[PDB]
């Protein structure tokens, strides 16, 4: 009965939890155990799906502020939207997790027609949902080059959520490069090229920004451009 009734806002909780582990330091051990959490929560999900198959009235999680009877497919969209995040390896946990889960809707498998299907309203809105990175979609990254050091690191965590999640969507063989590149006007790979230009392997001290070695400590910095 209370998984019935209290799985979802548990998994939503743990998910944002894990995002925070990952927003405070990601060298500390608290991913794995949320992980094998959310592990355990997936198998057994997965063994007793199909009361949570139909939509049953569960308590409203964090998310969806919006009330309705609770599905499967409830979290389903909401993971959808719950992509493009910073804690990039989070987001390819819970990307990784929810291609997994697509197959587990009854009526549905998923092949790359099932994702044509979600798309067609999604004519250009894909640009932005799964591809919030590149400076908030596109604008900051431009702003991010003039205008710290923090913010440089989260524009360029933010390019590499995007970029994973590009990643993952290409290697899945379920969405063509084609499919987004060309079709919709991206300029966030392009953003990123001119990035490769001005920074990649001379510009490993300034982000040319003029806003600002170990007392910068500037070497997680260079990790992450190295990452």
């Amino acid at each position: 009965s209370l998984v019935e009734q209290f799985v979802f806002e548990a998994l939503v909780i743990y998910m944002e939890s894990l995002a925070l582990a990952h927003a405070d330091e990601k060298s500390l051990g608290t991913i794995q155990q949320c992980c094998d959490a959310i592990d355990h929560l997936c198998r057994i999900i997965e063994k007793k799906h199909v009361s949570l198959n139909k939509a049953k009235k569960r308590r409203l999680p964090r998310g969806f502020p919006p009330s309705a009877s609770l599905c499967l497919l409830d979290l389903v969209k909401w993971l959808l939207a719950h992509c493009g995040r910073p804690q990039t390896e989070c987001r390819h946990k819970s990307i990784e997790l929810f291609y997994k889960f697509v197959p587990l809707l009854p009526g549905n498998r998923s092949p790359n027609l099932w994702l044509k299907d979600v798309l067609k309203e999604e004519g250009v809105s894909f640009l932005i949902n799964t591809f919030e990175g590149g400076g908030c979609g596109q604008p900051s990254g431009i702003l991010a080059q003039p205008t710290s050091l923090q913010a440089t690191l989260c524009w360029l965590d933010l390019l590499l959520a995007a970029l994973e999640c590009y990643n993952t969507f290409i290697g899945e063989r379920t969405v063509g490069a084609l499919q987004v590149l060309g079709t919709e006007a991206q300029s966030s790979l392009l953003k990123a090229v001119a990035f490769f230009l001005e920074s990649i392997a001379m510009h490993d001290i300034i982000a040319a920004e003029k806003c600002f070695t170990s007392p910068q400590e500037g070497e997680r910095y260079n990790y992450s451009k190295c990452t």
